[PDB]
């Protein structure tokens, strides 16, 4: 007989090998705590329920909305906890797809890869809108309103909360504004994806723009992800949290996307969830753990400072100003392709083709290098 | 306009979860589940293992990181549930023909697995058992894949018609999935024996089925090497089938999500490539694995002694299940029941088809607080001596 697994095609492609002197690419304490009271209070590992710890998409809810919001208020907002923000997305786009009339998403360009390959999964086009000026560095807003123009009424649009992944450039409290008024005439249904809370400039502020749509629409979708703001990336910790007209709408489609959670994984893991129900919910671990995300950010910053000044340092003549205006970890530096490769083998450092850097992994003791690799293929 | 979800259906009731949740909310305090699979201690609680709080508290003191785990989960994890699924040693192992993917639970491995055959093969059609775990039906049809039952459970005597089986599968076309249950069929607790298994593995090469073995239960049929001798009788015989197991039960780690899915191939290479777009549709779900549970599994497999303490630790679950059926029979014997549970003795795992018709279980709930799954399922693994006498009082009632 033929073998099933014969006809099948390997995947193309989405380091850690060489072995040369000097390449170049933690858990909080509030955590430790965090599991520490987890080992010796915790008498059982039942099943959670599909949408997992309900303090959990309490506090999860108070983090996107505030608390007294009126969605909040209203019980308009039904919170799953999901296994990472990919897991929230992809449980959106199976709850969209089997459920809804919804057939087309629109991501920015560029975006995260994963985005266009979660919807697809589910049977979901995946359109793009424009979003990045790579002369100046900035949001070109004209072009992204211009670009949405075909997006029809009950097509899904997905905005990244803050710090856009990989430009890094978020739009200003006005233009989050005028998206959500031309949001709610076109009749779009918003989807954010909220991984970095925190890390732009606080944990409110950087929730501005979705609370702008969160005040114009009858509905919208968040995925939300703890894996960067708590440093749990492999326990797989977010959440998907639907919002609709009022309390009757929301739970009667919070239940097919019960449905949709239980024909995946069934039900979400629980210890990371804890950690971050445990923290969110008690005051003073609660005001250990902000400090410690205060720190991680102004951490990012001082690289991004010091990144730009060490690259003038060691001879660049090209403006890397814009770095200090972007958020988060991600940046595009402007290195073409061919310039990447050279630094990937002639250099030992290794960044994406498409020339994104992550802020995370510079320190004070690998700038200098990094820098002088730049300016040589420069 | 009008709101995208103003006229979504709400969801029909989940057959298990359906009732969990109702009983969470029953007021009576005498109520009993003998719903949901989730062993139980004599004290009323479900408790952790002490194997598994020793490698929590191991974790707790050595982890330095949380960074993100491969797509496939921690490789020793990985080395460990092949071990246990086809043996030290096995000749899969060696000839390299086996890839593990660490995923959320064993349904987590079951969409991954059903994902990956909708979107990389032409496979359109998966035979399940009559009848079988209710969320199998919901895993595959969510994936693209219909789902057809073949014949196995005689009702009237309680037994597996392995001749209706066989005639049922010859519907069955090559290139279609099978699902068999590893051990401790779901919900009927009766497995084919060594022999009827080497007779599937020999119609299943022949008629080039591609089978998909669900494997929640290891251990607690009769041991952990000895309940995957169906499995490993279709391995030697087999070039390609996919396995789906679970740690949640046999480790007590329900809601940490630890199950894992195996591709078997001909050769390295092919299972290889078919392994690089499993993580790929792994990537498009939910990106990489939750580590906290299977660190700890691959903690205790890993150390000769935690092993020894877990293995001890399965062992009395496995026997207690047994002490609890026979209790069960000879207490429905002393309340009044007159028809023969015998049957009950002969079945494995948590769960067994006490022959209650869907009538007869509402009444169990709504009359006595006592809940059973619709279909006449009801969880061996959540009686004790004290609840015993109440739940059969319950079931005698009803007959
Ligand atoms: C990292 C990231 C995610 C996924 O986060 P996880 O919780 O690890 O799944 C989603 N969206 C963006 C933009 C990200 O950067
Ligand atoms: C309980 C069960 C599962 C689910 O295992 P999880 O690890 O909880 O996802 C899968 N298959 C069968 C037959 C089961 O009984």
């Amino acid at each position: 007989h033929v073998g099933t697994f014969e006809n099948i095609t390997a995947a193309p492609a989405d380091f850690r090998a060489d072995e040369r002197p000097g390449k170049i690419n933690p858990v909080l304490t509030s955590v430790k705590k965090a599991e520490q009271y987890l080992l010796e209070n915790e008498t059982t590992k039942s099943y959670l329920g599909i949408d997992g710890i309900p303090e959990f998409g309490r506090c999860t809810q108070e983090l996107l909305f505030g608390k007294g919001s009126a969605l909040i208020n209203d019980k308009r907002a039904r919170t799953a906890q999901t296994p990472g923000g990919t897991g929230a997305l992809r449980v959106a786009a199976d709850f969209l797809a089997k459920n809804t009339s919804v057939k087309r998403v629109w991501v920015s360009n560029p975006s995260w890869p994963n985005h266009k390959s979660v919807f697809n999964s589910a049977g979901l086009e995946v359109r793009e809108y424009a979003y990045y000026d790579a002369e100046n560095h900035t949001l070109d807003f004209d072009a992204l309103i211009n670009s949405l123009n075909e997006a029809q009424a009950g097509d899904v649009v997905l905005f990244h909360g803050c710090c856009h992944n990989p430009t890094g450039i978020d739009p200003t409290l006005e233009q989050w504004q005028t998206l959500a008024q031309l949001s709610v005439e076109k009749g779009w249904l918003p989807l954010f994806d909220f991984a970095y809370q925190g890390f732009a400039r606080g944990l409110e502020e950087d929730a501005e723009g979705l609370r702008a749509f969160a005040a114009m629409h009858k509905e919208l979708i968040v995925a939300s992800s703890y894996s960067k703001n708590f440093g749990l990336y492999n326990e797989r910790v977010g959440a998907c949290t639907l919002v609709a007209a009022d309390s009757e709408t929301v739970d009667r489609a919070f239940s097919q996307m019960k449905a949709a959670i239980r024909a995946n994984y069934s039900n979400p893991p629980a210890h990371g969830a804890s950690v971050v129900a445990t923290i969110l919910s008690n005051d003073a671990l609660r005001a250990i753990w902000e400090q410690e995300l205060t720190d991680m950010r102004q951490r990012i910053q001082r690289m991004r400072q010091l990144f730009v000044n060490t690259l003038q340092e060691k001879g660049a003549n090209r403006d890397f100003s814009f770095i200090i205006k972007q958020n988060g970890m991600f940046s595009f530096s402007g290195l073409t392709k061919e310039q990447v490769l050279r630094l990937r083998e002639e250099f030992g450092v290794y960044a994406v083709a498409s020339g994104r850097v992550n802020v995370a992994g510079m320190t004070p003791d690998n700038m200098a290098p990094l820098c002088e690799a730049i300016v040589a293929v420069l």
